[PDB]
């Protein structure tokens, strides 16, 4: 699996690929690993699919509830703190996952949460077996000053590189942009494919 | 075991074979691995027989109840989400199974669920020891544009191939077609055998 | 890895893909897994690369020597018997490989040898992590009566299927045809790619 | 694997099936498990294929040599005693096999040798995963007074039963009759198939 | 232990032997392994004696209760489904047993249940260490068209074979015939012994 | 296995049964466990068949050689001392056997040797899984003043008892009497059977 | 430990010896292993002393209570069924014992119960480390037609044999006879000693 | 550690960093991991320092010897084949290393050799804990059409990325360029530092 | 990680670095390890991030509550005693952390608490993988008579040394000064950087 | 243990402490860990005392021999290369040591060698349990431009720090200075003690 989340001045870009393996056996080429979980919040999942999928549903429920009760969206750091507490509560029988939580409140944020509830904020983050390859691309090519279009291209490149070198990663690249203005928009497939061609790439 | 579920434009085809082994010892040649669990829903089971059989009964019960309470059938994705929650709830003392759930609601669907509750939708899926051989046949020969008759032939071929190379698979091939028009129809044995002959095959 | 060897009336076709992984990490996309080892003999390798590569060199050496000493090529069954003895001699400190040996003497032959020296002749055989998918395609689609052109297409399909579902397999498909008339000919890349297009496929 | 060897008044009938598995994966449907090793001597193999195949070759060599040196064939009990010594010599790094040795010297004989060199003579014997099923058929149906035709039918039945209940057994049934008069004759396939039909059976 | 249950057109025959061992030590030659548990229902037990004996008592109690509460006997499939649920409920602290359940409702039935609650119906079934030998005899000799007398003979033969080759099996053969007409009748010892003589056998 | 050796005033009686098991599976009902190894010397074997059979052959060879070289038979205590040295030499890679050695030199003797080369003389001794049952019979019923006919009856009883309670023991009882006057005489089967009837017994 | 229980036409004889060891260390030479637990019921204990002694007390209590509540003694088979249920209830934290339960209701009975609650009835039974020796003596010497005096002599002999060959057995032999006429009578020491002399024996 | 080797049209660029750690403890900041081993050949080392350093010395010695004996430099593929044989010879007591071998013969080459002797040629390759990060950068940024200056920049970037994300990597970046024209030239530190500034980077 | 806490006459200085690693993989370069937890109290964290972060939140909550309830701040020794009790309560399922707690009540204090609840006061203390390097610097360079400016410089040096030799440590140095006069003041980044330059250092 | 070796412009300073422990038990307070091994060469030892002491003797012997044979001292890098080869030769049965080798040839040098033969040159190095504390002091306080007197003071400080925090270090500090002008001079105890006072320190 490869997931990535980056922040720019007023945006958050999150992307994943879609491969699901049982060992070397590619059982599903189009699983879903990027989810909207609130108006301006997205989550990526890596690790044990069952544990991840349960957590996706809990977060959808818990944030929808919070928003009705409070009439404001949960702060992104509050979402991360909630996951932090849930995962740590069960550390000795853990959710075997790596989570990225990204969104906009008064500012853009990306948080990376591990299976023991450790949560750290960062300007960018990647998770899954393909993440080291993404970290390479991002160290070399990421700028804070990037435009949203430049960011979408950057993540497409990072995940394309990870797909080329991690057999546990593959399938269509899946991208969401999160802005105050339009909210959580999942880019359409035409558009992603189009940029894969314009950048000169594959899968 | 070999089970398979495929989707076509307005149909779902599900098939299994019937062998039950304790190690190399073929104890039963005609066990049942394909079950109707709702008006337009079917389930295939692989893995520990006892765990599977319990789950078949639960799902029959839980979907019948739902239907009476809601006056609509459970959405196929809802059935998968239910199984997802149930299996994950007990992940450390798991149901040692692989499940396929297929059916029609507003569209055709096939879902594959694992022993930790991970559920992924796909245009086709196979489970059991014989599944890799089925995946071979399907990669080469499946078309979205296939007719129901072509689909039935395709699954018969896939399962026949798996029977030839997986000693844990064998016995009569067992096929169900699910359409909005006729519901869950289990094909009769005359008819399956007839196509085994017309395609030129064995067991 | 995926390798395959098939026999037709007066020919042997052998093919592989080229991916080399250390776990999930795709380190090389164009390793070589198909080798000519005599005038009418080819070998495919799967398993530990170092052990395989040593064995390739030994066989080249041992068959060249034999041929000069005997003024006839080693019978294909003799090549298999030699490997059988070598691998079994060291079974407790084994060459961790699966070998296919194919060629023409008075008739076409394909032999499959394992890490303990077990050698079995067969009309077709496949090795490596992707082999079960190939076995699917071959069970469904192989005919003894196939022409060489049909055979080449068949193996391309089988390996393509395996590439789609085995993350340990990937890269350019690599094909050799062995006949009494032209000997061991390795098909050129233009030609393989051409048929990948004509059959409608990918990687 | 299923092998059997029976004795009648002036004959020895030996049979096997031909399936070769790596776990549940049927890699070869026509391996060879019955071999002539002297003028009036046959051997069946079960267990690790590499170890068995090496032993077949050693026995062929050692008995051909003995016969030239002595101008008489090795007594069947001498063959068994030789295997006994060889296998026991290497008991802590054993040949992981079960062997049946059958033949005629001054009388018919069947010997069963294990991986530690234990050798016992018996009026009939079976080896491999399918052997318990054969022992069932033979206990119920074997007579000392049987004719060679009756014996050939009996072993076909025994192996057919084992094939039906041992997934590690399958493929064509392979029969050799050993008489003073004609020596070691391997029955042709037409003839075996013919009796499968006449007895009303399958694979 | 060896138990067997077969079905004929309007009958069920169930038989066991009576040996109880602690390892190689034959502690009891006449234990009981065949029990009537309802008017037209019988059960055989194999595995841990304590667990089996407890289950025999539960089933007697539960079916007697059911019958009084419903005024009809529990369907044979219902008895198997009940056992299925019970055994699976406690799969991680299991009843270490193999059960056969046979009887007549609207038709004859035999069910085989394992220690994890897996239950499968079949035209015949055998359980215990001696079962593979029985499966040999039955594969070769069982007909659907057999008469009750022929059936009784067949099971006597099957168990006699198993007694000859399984040291964990021995003692008097014990037979029950279940018909709508006479109910569960346990054949007398005179009669079984008589047929052992007429068929020419031992223990 | 059950073997026994007893001494009387001018005689040694040695007996065994003939069952050979692989676990609970009775593979051979008439193996041989009593052997003449010199003019007035016999040996019984229990434990791993391969190791025993090799030792039988060595002792035959070594005692035949000794006798030619010395022109006297090896003293019975010498035979035990030789075995003692051989077995102890290889104690860390042992012959996994229990041996009884019995014979006449200037007096009758029975020696019991274990897998580490410990050898102890005794007026009687038993070996194998059935030995404790023999020791019961002998403690109760053995007299030093018994006649050879009484001795033969005693051992038949002891081994019959052991056969009844040790599933690892069974088959025809096999008896040898060793006197200065007639040497090592193996009793014939008619005669043993005859006494089994006269004493009122079974197998 | 050695305990025995035999049945005769209208009697039950039960006996034990009295040695208590911690490993090879004989800590007590006169422990008690035979107990009256009802008017016509006795129990022998083998295994862990603590567990056995607790069970003796429970059975005394539970049978005294039953008798007052029902005004009839618990049937001997009921006592065995009660122990069966108690021991099986705690099979994973078991009473590490072997129990014999003997007595008269409408007929004599002996039952043998193990640590998992398995209970089997038999005409005779023995328990403890010395039981195989007893089983030898009983197989050879027990008759159904024995008189009480003959029975008492037989059990003294059996336990004497066991004492001679099982270092975990020793001490005074302790005998109870149970009849309808005189109830549970424990034979006096003078009398047992007397018969030890008259039979010609030791300890 | 991070090492990298790339090929361009008439050049090979090889680079490493210099950190040596014992676990998390940075013991040396300037170890050497890039060595000239022939006129137009270089080697990088990763893995156990001791093993690597020994191999560097062997290769220097063996290639210097070869060159004097042949009067031509060892072909780069020959150097890789030599290492292949050496490392595989001792696979069960291995050199715990990853090697890159790069150079010019009639063309440029880079080979990657592992601890079991597996050697694969490639247009680029990276080794050590930091290699995945390098593989990211190279996938995204490497062109075959790059000039030597562009290449030098590319490897500086790749290693700088790896230094940023692999704590096992750090220290001065060390670069060698290999051309037919100037041979193996190790770039000076001024020049590397200069480009680190011009590209805008750190350590 | 490297954290340090020192005491001076009327001040406490606490510092950390910010690196977060998963093994050798630097996932985050600016995590937070120094937190204000009361008006005059600070806490540093080392060990498992999840466990630490939970404890930070608990202490913030528990000390805010205490302060409102008592109208005084919790004594620093009280905070350490509270942590001591909490961590020891769960010693067998521990918070896998090392904590420093520093502050002013009537005097300055630094306490070091371990994962089993052991708490010790000291004039200075360091925690994390880089602590031994800090202890070196402090032993050599710390004076009780240091001024706050000298203290700040000392800790910057200590942590810079640790960063140079512990790959688990890195990132911006983070410093807080705690006085009665100004409370807990976190120094600004300009100022820390400024001193790094003035002292002549790096990262 | 704590040893250190530093280089200055024309000098090498090496120092150790003298404590020898078996676990927590201080058996010797004045062991020797610094040795002259050639005219301008010194060695420090840490790790298993036996292994270290043997190596000291070998190096004295081997360098004395080399010097007589070559008439020049072994280059310091040659000494490190020799130890490298010796230690690596026996890596699987290793000398469990850490060695520092320091000296002057055409320039000053310090080398650090590990138990697997890895040798790295450095401007300074420390070994033993107390080395991390030394590395702290040296990172903060070492200058290339130091004078010999300043160096001697620096190492006294570093080892004093280590003594204060590593219970495995203690005893008199032991210092050698190596120059071209005066050779290897071991500083006298008066002088070291004197500087301990002048710097204001302890043990």
């Amino acid at each position: 699996t490869t997931t990535v989340g980056i922040t720019l001045k007023d945006a958050v870009i999150m992307a994943t690929e879609r491969r699901v393996t049982m060992e070397n056996f590619i059982m599903h080429k189009n699983g879903k690993k990027l989810f909207q979980i609130d108006t301006y919040t997205g989550m990526t999942i890596a690790g044990l699919v069952g544990d991840a999928q349960v957590l996706v549903r809990y977060m959808k429920a818990e944030l929808e509830l919070y928003r009705l009760q409070r009439r404001v969206n949960m702060p992104i750091e509050a979402v991360a703190t909630l996951l932090s507490n849930m995962l740590n509560q069960v550390k000795y029988m853990p959710y075997m996952v790596q989570l990225l939580v990204g969104g906009i409140d008064t500012a853009p944020h990306v948080f990376s949460i591990d299976a023991a509830g450790g949560s750290v904020e960062d300007i960018y983050a990647s998770t899954g077996s393909g993440s080291p390859f993404v970290y390479g691309v991002l160290e070399s090519q990421y700028s804070e000053k990037m435009t949203v279009d430049e960011g979408v291209d950057l993540v497409i490149r990072a995940i394309s590189a990870a797909k080329q070198r991690d057999s546990a990663s593959g399938g269509m690249i899946d991208v969401a942009v999160i802005t105050r203005k339009d909210g959580y928009v999942q880019l359409p497939t035409d558009q992603i494919e189009s940029r894969i061609r314009k950048l000169g790439l594959i899968l």
